[PDB]
Parts: C-alpha cells; sequence; structure tokens
C-alpha cells in the first residue's frame, strides 16, 4: 500500500480543489482548478506521479475513471487506474472529515492568502505538517522508505 | 543536509522554467512560469514546502533574494533564504548541466505533448526515476526518513 493513492475533489468560492491523498499516511497534494475536466485530472496525476511512486489511484468519479486523457497519463506514468468505490464505507467519511478539515485550515490562513490557490497551498503545508506523534510529511517518507529498503 | 533546495531558473520556447533541486539527492521539482517574477517564486516555494521538509533554500538570484513576496513565503514556510552563489564552483557546472538534461529529456517527449508545461512534468518524471543504482527519488526518501530517525 506505499503506493496507493486516493483522488477527492471538493469546491469552495465557486472554483473546484482538486486532492489527491496517500491513502496509508494521510498526506496530501492539492491544487486549485476552474473545473474538473478529464484533462485537468490527467495533468495533476502526471505531476503526482513525477513526484511521489504512484502505483495505483483510486479515482475519484466515474468521468475520471473513463476519461481517454486520465487514461492516456495513468498509461503514460505507470498508474495503474482503480475505481475509488468504498467498498469499505469508512472510507468516504474519512474523506469527507479531511474535506472539511481541510475549508477549516483554508478558512484560518484565508486572510493572510489574497487568492484561493494560495490559501489551498497553506492549507497543504499545514494539513502534512500537523504533528499527530509523526505528521502525514513523515508517515510518506518511512511508508516508502521502508518499501525501498 | 536533508532539508537544503536550490532554485535554478531555465528558459525554453520563450517561457520560463522554475526548477527546484534537493541538493543532497537531485530530486527536482519545476514548473512552467510566463516570466519569474517574486509572487511566481514565492508560490512556488510555498508549494515545494507543504510536500517536502525545506529548510534552506539557496536562491537563483538577487531579485528574488531580495523580493518581498519571496521573503513573505520563505518567513511563512519556515525556510531559511539564502543566496545560490556558488562558492564551490562545480555548484554552476551541476546546475548547467541538468538543465541541459532536462531540455534533452523535454525534446524527447515534446511529441507527445502538446503544451510546454506537460513536457516539463513528463521531463520532471523521467529525471526522479532515472536509476543512476537508485533513483533520484529514491534518494531524497531514504535521505530524509534516515534524517527522521
Ligand atoms: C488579503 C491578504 C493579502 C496579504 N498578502 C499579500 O499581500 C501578498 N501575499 C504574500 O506575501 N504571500 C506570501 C502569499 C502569496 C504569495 C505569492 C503569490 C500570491 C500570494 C497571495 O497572497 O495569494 O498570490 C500569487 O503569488 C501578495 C503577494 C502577491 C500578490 C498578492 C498578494
Ligand atoms: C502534440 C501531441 C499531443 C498528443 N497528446 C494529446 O492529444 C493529449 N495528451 C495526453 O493524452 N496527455 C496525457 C498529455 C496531456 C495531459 C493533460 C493535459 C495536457 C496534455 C498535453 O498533451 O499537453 O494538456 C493539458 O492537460 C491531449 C489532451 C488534452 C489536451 C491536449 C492534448
Ligand atoms: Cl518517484
Ligand atoms: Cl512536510
Amino acid at each position: 500500500s506505499p503506493g496507493i493513492w486516493q483522488l477527492d475533489c471538493t469546491h469552495l468560492e465557486g472554483k473546484v480543489i482538486l486532492v489527491a491523498v496517500h491513502v496509508a499516511s494521510g498526506y496530501i497534494e492539492a491544487e486549485v482548478i476552474p473545473a474538473e475536466t478529464g484533462q485537468e485530472t490527467a495533468y495533476f496525476l502526471l505531476k503526482l506521479a513525477g513526484r511521489w511512486p504512484v502505483k495505483t489511484v483510486h479515482t475519484d468519479n466515474g468521468s475520471n475513471f473513463t476519461s481517454t486523457t486520465v487514461k492516456a497519463a495513468c498509461w503514460w506514468a505507470g498508474i495503474k487506474q482503480e475505481d475509488g468505490i468504498p467498498y469499505n464505507p469508512q472510507s468516504q467519511g474519512v474523506i469527507e472529515s479531511m474535506n472539511k478539515e481541510l475549508k477549516k485550515i483554508i478558512g484560518q490562513v484565508r486572510d493572510q492568502a489574497e487568492h484561493l490557490k494560495t490559501a489551498v497551498q497553506m492549507a497543504v503545508f499545514i494539513h502534512n505538517h500537523k504533528r499527530k506523534g509523526y505528521s502525514a510529511g513523515e508517515r510518506i517518507v518511512d511508508i516508502i522508505a521502508t518499501d525501498i529498503q
């Protein structure tokens, strides 16, 4: 499970926040996009897979699962695309909670950032650095290091 | 050592490619921007520091070193800004060589990507995954994991 990620799309200020969560650690990367198109999702996954060893992605919905451009990016990057259907129901609630938590952080920084995209990146930072005692950033690095060795 | 990054700005197709290199591993993150401004650099560093434990950045030039927006991002993210002056002179040539490498990769994929930004992300992927026998992606995870424990 060191290579497993989940896509998550949430909305705020009439914009779309696209999130990738590393399932085993809770570590995230996120971007603001105008709308959640196959093309945007494909580009986001290319960026993600160049940065971390992404083996499997649970896509966030059937449109992206279907998307020719998403399928092309996954092929290019060596990613196995899977559905993101919560056969374990506690999955959906974990996501919902993260979306709520991310929006909360965004609200707390919203003041220090002129643009939504800045506040989202501040939120990524705070989320990944939060000690819970290791942080998500520490967990993902330990998980993947153990996997290499 | 595990926390040290160098900024590097290179040009192609009339656009700017902004690179951050993890000095100890050769691992990189990169983006295409229309122009290298303080605001763009500041945003790039915010994103980088939310994703990896960035302690020190050797900035690529004195305009970004001076930039009040870059200084504000570095303050926000807990980054020590340093100059990028190569007291070790083999530094310039290492950068120069990576820029040449990156541009070569971009040329090799240039055909598979409509947009420069896609080709740059493909080049980041190929760079970070190349076995050298570990890859840069493997090196950065082991360096930082060793540092955590
Ligand atoms: C309403 C509160 C406004 C107080 N903050 C500021 O005046 C400046 N913000 C910063 O110094 N930083 C660290 C954040 C930041 C960094 C880079 C960027 C940004 C932002 C951003 O704020 O969204 O936008 C695009 O490139 C600022 C800088 C540039 C443009 C606008 C604002
Ligand atoms: C010159 C030969 C072009 C052959 N490739 C294609 O037709 C498509 N490319 C892909 O399937 N992928 C994986 C790459 C990609 C992914 C996502 C994106 C992209 C690109 C990109 O190509 O730049 O642009 C922004 O969002 C394509 C898709 C959408 C727009 C344009 C092209
Ligand atoms: Cl990788
Ligand atoms: Cl981190």
